[PDB]
């Protein structure tokens, strides 16, 4: 669609009308393929053509229109499979607000599911026949008046579709679905306009052509897995997916989906968080004597949702370069739920941009390049260029003032893809989404946005440098000790490089007040460094601790006051698998981390 400063639609912005059209001209073509690895090690493909997809969406939608009213929320408590997509699109087809969640009988934070439900109060629950009893059982733990009707989407017959009524065309405020992140849970209001805008933004950035195909193992309950699933079939080829557990168990599965197949006229496109690249590199290489592996066909594998490590990038290429994997296929990318999904990515024709900058300058808020062999060198991966019809600026948050390039400040963003608020929360909505950019530089990274445009504060620090956006970390994760700043991922890299006994990527650095440290001055409240590190899957703690302490002291000039070593799987991670530093700190302070009793729901390599 055309651009006039912003993205214009009419013919419509409804994904419903667009899928229905796309469906009538490619009826027999495949739309989705689910690789089910639950009973068979090599997988069993479950296919869905466009005509079947449409038929099911219309049937589920008609059923929803009989038992829910316009404006009601419809929660999806379903495992990762074809039915999850049918349930989600069914909600959109019905003109009801979907709430993509997960199957309560699978791993999950049960207290958060209760909190989410306490905020969105759905009028219906969409699940499958297999998951239904488990869903009901969960609702028997909720109050008697909060047990909405449970619909098994695979049991709604196709003929129920005859009564389906295409909902009223959406305006710019009409909410399509709520995206819960990540306690207290905030549901981002994603409008049909938001969704269609980000879809167009992503398609422009990916430069997908006839024959390219998309694939993913990412969970549908997270923005990166959901949005990818909704838009991948739109590039012209069916979308293939598997579960996260399936990937974690045998990462080679992802690698072989990416690889060239007979019949491929284009390349493959996927997306994953940074830790997944390391898991694939260490455990996803074919064993000698396996069928040939040709990865020279990969077009783009986006690396986003968490900090990109230059070492992870190097390890991925070292493992898969010998199989033809082109290094320019790795595309560091940035985004967040409040922006639907996509904010920036490395241009299609370019290789990842990775620079080595001065540590001290970085810690004091400035990007200054240095030689890679310098002892003060910190490697920073770029997140590329901001997408079309959206803007990102770097600001001094308190004065809402843009900063010149090379200076670090909070990243604020704007665009038609920004969510319209958080469900039921006016104060939080204003604070996060309705910020005003009071002062701009010349040139301004806000050029093209109106002076009264609203800005979302991302909670991230970053900077522009030589035409690329760099994400340095979350504001709330910064380590401030004795008047100096330290990025926790830089301290973590030093800790793991100091000892082979630490699992790569499973380290968390944060500060706690002096008085919260263990017994090994009760009025001292100054922030002190703590390193939590998982042990590689037993060597005594003394030598390891001293290696960590000594390496951090020499290059960062800060003394670790406590090094806590845990078993693999002990550090808290979000539901999409990101190391959660604030959560690790809270577990350190509330007694659960030291007692070795932290609950994690994302599948772990060991268990
Ligand atoms: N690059 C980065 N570096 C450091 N931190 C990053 C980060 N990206 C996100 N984060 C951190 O994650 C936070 C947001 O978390 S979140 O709400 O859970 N949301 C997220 O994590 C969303 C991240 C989205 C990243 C952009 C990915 C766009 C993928 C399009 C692929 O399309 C396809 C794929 C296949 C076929 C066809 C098309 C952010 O606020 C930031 O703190």
């Amino acid at each position: 669609f055309i651009k006039d400063g912003q993205i214009k639609f009419p013919d419509g912005s409804s994904i419903v009308a667009h899928v229905e059209r796309w469906a009538k001209v490619r009826g027999d073509k495949l739309a989705y393929r689910f690789l089910d690895f639950s009973t068979e090690r090599d997988g069993v493909p479950r296919d869905l053509t466009w005509a079947q997809f449409s038929a099911r969406n219309r049937a589920v939608a008609a059923r929803l229109q009989q038992v829910t009213q316009p404006g009601d929320r419809v929660a999806i408590l379903c495992p990762q499979n074809l039915d999850y997509l049918v349930a989600f699109f069914g909600a959109l087809y019905a003109g009801r607000i979907a709430v993509p969640l997960f199957d309560p009988s699978e791993p999950g934070h049960v207290g958060r599911l209760h909190a989410v439900l306490d905020n969105c109060h759905p009028s219906a629950i969409l699940t499958t026949t297999e998951a239904a009893e488990g869903v009901r059982k969960f609702f028997r733990t909720r109050p008697a008046n909060q047990r909405p009707r449970v619909i098994a989407v695979d049991a709604v017959p196709d003929d129920v579709a005859s009564t389906w009524v295409n909902p009223d065309e959406p305006d710019e405020t009409t909410i399509a679905y709520l995206q819960y992140t990540s306690r207290i849970p905030t549901g981002v209001q994603i409008t049909h306009l938001n969704l269609a805008t980000n879809v167009v933004q992503v398609i422009e950035a990916l430069e997908g052509e006839e024959g390219d195909r998309g694939l993913s193992w990412l969970p549908f309950f997270h923005d990166m897995g959901l949005i990818t699933a909704l838009l991948a079939p739109m590039i012209g080829h069916y979308f293939t997916f598997m579960t996260p557990a399936a990937f974690v168990r045998r990462p080679e599965r992802w690698i072989r989906e990416l690889a060239r197949k007979e019949g491929d006229t284009g390349g493959t496109i996927s997306v994953a968080p940074n830790f997944a690249f390391d898991h694939a590199a260490a455990r996803g290489v074919p064993k000698p004597g396996s069928p040939p592996l040709d990865l020279s066909n990969v077009k783009a594998v986006l690396n986003g949702s968490e900090p990109i490590s230059a070492a992870t990038v190097r390890r991925f290429n070292e493992a898969f370069g010998p199989f033809g994997f082109p290094p320019k296929a790795i595309k560091p990318s940035y985004g967040l739920a409040e922006a639907t999904l996509f904010v920036s990515t490395t241009p299609s024709a370019e290789e990842p941009k990775i620079i080595t900058v001065d540590r001290d300058q970085l810690n004091s808020g400035r990007i200054v390049e240095v030689d890679a062999d310098s002892p003060k060198a910190v490697a920073q991966a770029s997140a590329g260029k901001v997408g079309i019809a959206e803007w990102a600026v770097i600001v001094d948050a308190e004065s809402a003032t843009e900063l010149p390039d090379g200076q670090v400040g909070e990243i604020w963003i704007s665009g038609q893809n920004m969510g319209t608020g958080y469900w039921g929360k006016p104060e939080e909505s204003v604070a996060t989404f309705q910020n005003i950019l009071k002062s701009r530089t010349n040139p301004s990274h806000a050029e093209g946005a109106t002076d009264d445009a609203t800005w979302v504060r991302t909670g991230d620090y970053g900077a522009f440098y030589d035409g690329d956006l760099y994400i340095t970390g979350r504001v709330k994760d910064l380590v401030i000790i004795d008047g100096r700043n330290h990025y926790p991922q830089d301290l973590e890299y030093s800790a793991q490089e100091a000892s082979k006994a630490i699992r790569t990527g499973y380290v968390a650095a944060f500060s706690v007040p002096a008085n919260q440290l263990p017994d090994e001055d009760p009025d001292d409240t100054s922030e002190q460094l703590v390193i939590v590190a998982e042990r590689a899957p037993k060597l005594d703690i003394g030598p390891i601790t001293d290696d960590i302490r000594a390496a951090i002291a020499v290059r960062h000039g800060v003394t670790v006051r406590d090094v806590l070593l845990t078993a693999a799987g002990a550090i808290p991670r979000t539901s999409s698998g990101k190391i959660g530093r604030r959560a690790c700190r809270a577990a350190y302070l509330d007694g659960s981390l030291r007692a070795g009793k932290v609950a994690n729901d994302f599948p772990d390599a060991t268990d």
